């Protein structure tokens, strides 16, 4: 059994036995720090067998040999598999922090919301807005389809009216997301955090919301001009399962800045839906089919909440701001017991604004440039707050970097390139094998056209952000020469919230390049457009090979030669459509 | 010496001591779990020296210095060889399954037999049938069936079978081989299993009888589109020796779908010939000669029984339905000795028929695609029906595959291949050096230059038809066809697998037959435009060609494939003044 857990708030919500035909109670259930409330037969779904995108396979055949380009479809959407992941990574309980720590945390936290709030007040959001966002991309309906049928709104109206009263009956997680009705209720109460850009750099000081990968490098580089210690870029092992109750209570202080129906609407979401969670988890039944368990708990963050990104940013800002304090000397392990609160409030009054600009924080990822490297050893309040660092001993010093071009952020590194005309670019880089490998994974039942379109998405994206990788420019230019001109791209190419998506057009890819890298790039003073791909730079060849490029081997050499043969196969595969030749505009 | 013995159904059979001139009774015989009934002197036969095909050695001299083409040379057919193989692999007793296991077995089995009976009922097969097969014991079987004396012999043993006694159905273990009259008796009784295609995919669900090896890959790749776990392709260590008495009785309940003469002729074959075995095994005498032992046994299967494939398929379908059911929850190891029979009856009726289509079963070989990867730990009932997985610990978890292209089946992998015209092929593949090694083996001493040439053509055309996608094999196959006369018709078996079409034992143009099997008669090719020249048939990716053995790069080969025409000429001058065409030059 669990120790800390939900109580009477879960009742109205668990007490939809609308799967009553199959409701039962599996005494042999696995859950330990979650609370088992019953289960019901559900259609078994998921698979462990990998599906491979054929057009990307055809065009990138040396990547068969490579090993880390195949483990991306070592996935497992099967109940049995998902259950294993859950029992290893989700079913624990974070050690909540000691009471002094909690006092420092509330101090820093409330300081942060105060800052944020004075720029733009909390606010409710309109159905007409939810409509717009839906219209830009329990089951009686698409998403566009649902928001039209007034029966849908008549449903949210029912649950909304319940929330105003302070209960809800429908706001359950499918392990970790919800359905349109409750998703609108979130968006209404808390959607201001996203739509009013509370996690932007202007608002939160150290957030980076709204900056694409294509400009983030300028920010990394700007950090190197400050006085201080090394760049630090520790990562927290499994952030969402370490969001403690202290953490959640701190973020509920956002409620104070609201009033009226908005404060109520918000508080039900914040402390029923989010803090008294009711989760649907699939699990294999002992009779050849699939059961769904209903579990509850208090802490941890549901990864698919409407405002996970914002809250994780604000919360992680606070964690880093505290770590800064410990390392500077403002707090020490003593303060975990009887904290010197006036000491932290002075530091915020006197240095908070400056420390804010010393870090880039995007959800659970940071880059931190502290005033000196005492930050390495400053692990007490970090471990106390449960934000246990990945792949390092609990009390082992954090290792830093003096070259910003080596600091990892948002799954990337950033390098500076100088073009032929003397203008500098700072480009996002990533493992070539990691990027091809995700493109080789198919979302079955995807027709030759739908899979061609998904590939163009990857190819177009590679041209916006990894044009500086020989292998990828070639491979993206080939994909665009093998997929019809007017097939609009479709599909998810990245999950980062720094994805432009600017490549899901059917515009010329050079033309979008100039748009993002020059015309709209705020760091380009001169706005002279570039005319041909031959004038867009590359990384230095050493860097290319080192970030796992095939450049060098007979493999890559012979692949590059025979690559038109591949392109023609895909064309013949696709039929009598309009193709154009972008590969040859490599002076080839 | 044994503990599970035959009795009185052996006596009339072993009552041919009409080898009596030398019949005796070695007190120094080696049999533990077989029964000794007497030896008798025979002409010593068989060799352990490798006799290598002349023409294939001339045209592929690289592979001489290769301990992969000479591992096939070492086949010892001396009575001492046979004997040593026997004692190690065949003279054992499988542990018989537990009583509940046994119930579950007859439960699942009966489900299966009923299902196919309801689709086609057991029948007899006429002598017209048997005569027709033959067109395709002291000449050939073609002659043996025209002389009505051989047929009078049949009736003699036929009337004894109707009586319930066997005189001549005895196995030769050159555990099985038989003489014409006795084979017809088996064929007349049980031969519907073959002639009515009971192991057909359409009839058995999991079977693959009739699918050419050139088409199976479409079936493998189809499985990937199923929701489920990984692919599993455990291979059982020496299947036929683990076919237990349990297994045989279950098969025997096939008699409940016959009436009258049938149910007796068949009950005799199944219960006398198949289940009370009299086997002739050679062993070396102690006076410079051979002696044939006459031994008997209850269980195991003869490999050359007329319906070994069908019976083996069916019983394996049963074994694997049971293992799913262990790892699906339906069966819990505790009910090995007190069976929850109702569970397995529900599973069968509700889920069962869709489970049939997640397996590919061909004799003792399967590809299974379970509901989830619990199947990898479900080894209690698999170890209980004695079907021990080979090359892995008895309780060690199975290892799956996510990529259908990495799944092995019928001694082959399958890869997808896109042609220049854009159509897709799924070709079978196998280790190049095992393939050439088998051709380098001459089937007998005193084969003449003419007949060993004919046998090399048989291999060369087979390679051309199913392994055309290997650079080295296509060369070798084409060279062989250029060194052997055009009007010389291929002879001999080039493969024992039941999935061999044989379509290559023609003297027709190989491209012609290529197009007929890959396009014209190919059910998975919905465009029947034909291919004018070999230069248009695809290859396997050059990287995939050298991982799957091959030389390709290897200067040793570039030398070979340079002056291979020097070898063709040698073989021609060797053969004579005959009609030769130059198939090599239609290539690059
Ligand atoms: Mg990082
Ligand atoms: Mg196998
Ligand atoms: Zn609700
Ligand atoms: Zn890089
Ligand atoms: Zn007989
Ligand atoms: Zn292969």
């Amino acid at each position: 059994d669990k120790v800390k857990e939900k109580d009477v708030q879960e009742r109205i919500s668990a007490l939809r036995e609308q799967y009553g035909e199959t409701w039962h109670m599996d005494r042999e259930h696995p859950y330990r720090t979650w609370q088992y409330w019953g289960s019901y037969r559900t259609a078994p779904t998921g698979s462990a067998a990998s599906l491979i995108n054929g057009v990307v396979k055809l065009l990138s055949w040396p990547w068969n040999a490579r090993e880390d380009v195949v483990r991306m479809a070592m996935t497992d959407t099967t109940a049995f598999g998902q259950q294993r992941v859950f029992k290893e990574k989700v079913d624990t309980k974070a050690q909540e922090p000691q009471p002094g720590t909690k006092v420092i945390m509330r101090a820093v936290n409330d300081w942060i919301l105060e800052r944020l709030a004075r720029k733009s007040k909390p606010r409710m959001c309109s159905r007409e807005e939810f409509i717009a966002k839906v219209k830009s991309n329990q089951n009686r309906w698409s998403a566009k389809e649902a928001v039209e049928d007034p029966a849908f709104w008549q449903l949210v109206d029912e649950e909304r009216e319940r929330h105003l009263a302070g209960r809800c009956a429908h706001c359950v997680y499918n392990m970790w997301y919800m359905w349109l009705g409750s998703r609108f209720l979130e968006f209404e109460a808390l959607g201001f955090l996203n739509e009013d850009h509370w996690a932007s750099r202007g608002s939160s000081g150290s957030g980076v919301e709204g900056i694409s990968l294509n400009y983030l490098g300028w920010y990394l580089k700007g950090l190197s001009t400050l006085e201080g210690g090394l760049f630090y870029a520790d990562d927290t092992a499994g952030w969402d399962t370490k969001v403690t109750n202290a953490d959640l209570e701190d973020e509920e202080q956002l409620l104070r800045y609201m009033e009226g129906e908005h404060k109520q609407l918000a508080a039900t979401i914040m402390q029923k839906a989010y803090h008294a969670k009711v989760v649907k988890v699939a699990r294999p039944s002992r009779d050849g089919g699939c059961v769904m368990d209903v579990i509850t708990r208090r802490d941890q963050r549901g990864s698919g909440q409407v405002v996970t990104y914002a809250l994780n940013t604000l919360t992680n800002i606070k964690v880093q701001l505290i770590r800064m304090m410990e390392g500077e000397g403002v707090i020490e392990a003593s303060d975990a017991h009887n904290p010197r609160l006036l000491r932290v409030e002075r530091w915020l009054r006197d240095h908070g604004e400056e420390r804010l600009g010393r870090m880039l924080v995007s959800g659970d990822d940071c880059v931190v440039r502290p005033v000196d490297d005492r930050f390495s050893r400053a692990l007490y309040f970090l471990n106390d707050m449960a934000k246990t660092r990945k792949d390092i001993g609990e009390w082992e010093h954090s290792v830093g970097f003096s070259n910003w071009e080596e600091v990892p952020f948002c799954s990337h590194h950033f390098h500076e390139l100088v073009m032929k005309d003397g203008r500098a670019l700072i480009v996002p880089c990533r493992d070539q094998d990691e990027l091809v490998g995700r493109a080789r994974v198919s979302p079955c039942g995807w027709s030759v056209r739908e899979t061609a379109c998904l590939s163009k998405a990857y190819g177009q994206m590679w041209l916006l952000s990894y044009f500086h990788r020989r292998d990828l420019r070639t491979l993206g230019l080939a994909i665009c020469s093998a997929v019809p001109i007017d097939w609009v791209p479709t599909g998810r190419t990245t999950w980062s919230i720094h994805a432009s998506g600017a490549w899901m057009t059917t515009e010329d890819m050079l033309d979008v390049w100039n748009r993002v890298w020059i015309l709209d790039n705020p760091f380009m003073h001169s706005k002279e457009k570039i005319v041909e791909w031959r004038d867009v730079p590359y990384l230095p060849k050493s860097h290319d090979m080192l970030c796992s490029s095939l450049v060098g081997r007979k493999e890559r050499a012979e692949w590059a030669k025979n690559i038109w043969g591949a392109v023609e196969k895909v064309r013949k595969m696709i039929g009598q459509e309009k193709f154009k030749d972008y590969l040859s505009c490599m002076d080839r």
